[PDB]
């Protein structure tokens, strides 16, 4: 059961697991609503539950290299530079359908960096 960090998390106590946007978390315990326990590479600790997004099968992680304001009537998304998104789909006409939190929509390939 894996997740992707959407936002950084800076440890305040030793048991906190530092996160950077784009990190793949393996979930150990969904302890409470606020703080989950998990694993990034070899390290383990606690991280904010509300800063991660569930990774589904075949989904690839992307970083926006540039802010993109999309045409809502063309089903396009709006994401800011450094924001994380995911897609399991293929490109069409230079755009790909991505998911970033609750936002779902099309975004050009050239706005995305593969991480």
């Amino acid at each position: 059961n894996t997740y992707v960090a959407l936002y950084k998390f800076v440890p305040q106590e030793n048991e906190d697991l530092e996160m950077r946007p784009g990190d793949i978390i393996t979930l150990l315990e969904d302890s409470n609503e606020d703080w989950w326990k998990g694993k990034i590479q070899d390290r383990i600790g606690f991280f904010p539950a509300n800063f991660v997004q569930r990774l589904q099968q075949n989904e690839k992680i992307f970083r926006c290299v540039r802010t993109f304001i999309g045409c809502k009537e063309q089903g396009q998304i709006t994401l800011k530079e450094n924001q994380i998104c995911v897609s399991s789909e293929e490109e069409q006409d230079g755009f790909i359908r991505v998911l970033s939190g609750k936002k779902k929509g099309l975004i050009p390939l050239d706005v995305l960096e593969n991480i």
